[PDB]
């Protein structure tokens, strides 16, 4: 019973590895020729880490990335830093840390691990040019560097991103929701935030210069974001980065813009995450704005829950109806917990103009920071996103 | 081809009348003893009115209620009144009015017109307690003042409200979304807003004493709302109404609380509004908070869209696939247009604390008031909720 995974990013590769370690025969197909290194979420929150450890990749991730416990809110109007700290979870959770690691680097580690499994085949530069899906079988034909090759399987997993071929073309499913008005500008910028006392993740609150400032690697490379009007012409964007940064950055110290990418953000979910032998996970199933990194976290919990349930269907003869239970719970988490939380995150970080509301928000954030019970409760949210 | 409608509110009765006028055999079954007069939305916006005229009940609505064009935003902190006026649509819509009429009074007019059509039966106090659904027929068994009665048909339409038997028990569909944190308290209050210059609908903007103030009849009965923390005991609500009205109402003039009811408010939608021979419409399909009356309006556009398509199925032999188009478009309207707009309506009306954001809001609202084309564009939103 071969499983075909369309999508060569973390969600698809984590699913590959979990399925493969159970003896499942797996074929991963990615259209692009390598994992994307574009500026996207890069933090693996505490409840994800036991799953990475179980899969045997956490130690390599730690070697390649970094672990931290500190987190800072920075009020731009006053320069006040307010620290929260995951060490308040030290007896409550197995791994009370946050891991910083680019998704491209996690993907390479996953690929090296899949090589060790002879039951898994990985094919980059191999887009799907046609797909027919039956009640009991699936069939794709490849292009790119795999011309005309035919791949047949028992299950098709759509793990191929916001613009999913599988969701749109194979299933012809909807993707209803909203698109935020503002353009999201995500940069990787070299700037010494560490000497200025910043949290390894620092969330800058403002109505013009709100930003997620998040450490990428040890060469002082940091994620730095901001919002702008999507009507501002695309050709001027690099110049506008400089103009924004003159006020967004905390000093006039030198910086290098290493990479930048403008995005539109969405709160969208598909009608159904399972439809016969076809399943959708990650951004192919649902998209959130990335404030708080909850799209990445949700996609990984998609991967872990599907791995558990599909391994049981294939190896333990479990009834396929468990897949319907799976898909509904994964939509329930996204619609009822993740999407509202991420939306509140975006609004609180980027859109509070001066007034009573903002002052109340800051006073409350400061109070949580001095009350371990409220801090624990604030910090614990990602654990609620996992399906059991 | 008999159609069974579960639900005796305006959505169900409107669908009944449209189907019946084309010769459809219809059975309507309402659990309760008579149409609800609980305080709910009561305004029928301009794009609903041509459909009420087409069905021939608009005349009885006008006689029973009131038509108006004026609309006011009131800033509680400054007592500023800012008026928008529907007569700026005089040239572009055929009925540039807003109709105020209690839904119970609407339902009673629809009951009278349904009596004239022998091909419809309207059974009240007849809750459905069991149901069997087949690939090509449906059957229900009634409780209430019709016990053991068996009703068979070719179609089942669930129009039975937010806690729908048809959605939950017949289809076992989900109702994913969010519940707002505050208790909504909708009063019918006798108070002379007319002599103070209020708009027939007035929306009072505040972070504590926000309120929808909307005229119900000609005896100075008005809808007056407010939000409160739902952890307050249900038992002391009448005393709290008096405390709130001390500062909410614009003067110290006398008032009479005639009726009130507390609600929790939701933004939720089911997985599909059509599944075989079962269709969901109105609050059984999707629920929004009532700020701006978009739930009533969307439910009515459910009925008008379903009537047109389903009449084509039964009498013109159109392919049943038109229902798949219908259901997706109705979900698209709710998810992408109505629920985001109503949600912004609520936040803008009841939660804007003093600050730059609220001052910006007021200045924009006032600028729209002096720009006939911007006011035209602001007022026009409900026409986009209609399915074609």
């Amino acid at each position: 019973q071969r499983v075909i995974i369309v999508g060569g990013g973390p969600v698809g590769l984590l699913t590959a590895l979990g399925l493969a370690k159970a003896g499942t025969n797996v074929v991963v197909l990615e259209a692009e020729s390598q994992p994307s290194d574009s500026p996207r979420a890069l933090v693996y929150h505490f409840p994800v880490l036991p799953h990475l450890k179980r899969l045997g990749v956490l130690d390599d991730c730690v070697a390649a990335g970094l672990m931290r416990q500190n987190f800072a809110w920075r009020v731009h109007s006053t320069s006040e830093m307010i620290f929260w700290d995951l060490s308040c979870l030290e007896g409550d959770v197995e791994l009370p840390y946050a891991l910083h690691l680019g998704q491209d680097k996690l993907s390479r580690i996953l690929i090296e691990h899949l090589k060790a499994l002879p039951n898994v085949e990985v094919r980059y530069s191999s887009p799907v040019v046609d797909c027919e899906v039956g009640p009991r079988s699936v069939r794709v034909v490849l292009g790119g560097e795999s011309p005309g090759v035919i791949v047949e399987g028992d299950w098709l997993i759509g793990a191929d991103g916001a613009n999913s071929f599988v969701r749109r073309e194979v299933l012809n499913q909807n993707f209803f929701g909203i698109t935020w008005p503002q353009r999201y500008v995500a940069t990787n910028t070299r700037f010494d935030f560490d000497k200025l006392g910043f949290g390894k993740t620092t969330m800058q609150v403002d109505d013009v210069y709100g930003s997620v400032i998040c450490n990428i690697d040890a060469d002082s490379l940091w994620r730095v974001t901001f919002m702008e009007d999507p009507n501002l012409p695309m050709e001027g964007i690099r110049g506008r980065i400089d103009q924004v940064f003159k006020e967004l950055l905390p000093t006039n110290d030198p910086y290098e813009v290493v990479a930048f990418s403008p995005y539109r953000m969405h709160q969208r979910v598909t009608d159904r995450m399972r439809n016969g032998r076809v399943i959708l996970i990650g951004d192919a199933a649902h998209v959130t704005n990335p404030t708080g990194g909850l799209g990445l976290t949700g996609g990984m919990f998609d991967a872990f829950a599907l791995t558990s349930v599909l391994n049981q269907v294939i190896h333990d003869g479990r009834s396929e109806d468990i897949l319907d239970v799976f898909e509904a719970d994964r939509r329930r988490k996204f619609i009822e917990l993740v999407s509202p939380r991420a939306s509140d995150n975006l609004r609180n970080l980027y859109h509070q103009k001066p007034g009573e509301g903002k002052n109340d928000w800051v006073n409350n954030t400061r109070s949580i920071s001095k009350d371990i019970d409220r801090m624990r409760d604030a910090l614990r949210f990602p654990e609620t996103m996992e399906t059991f």
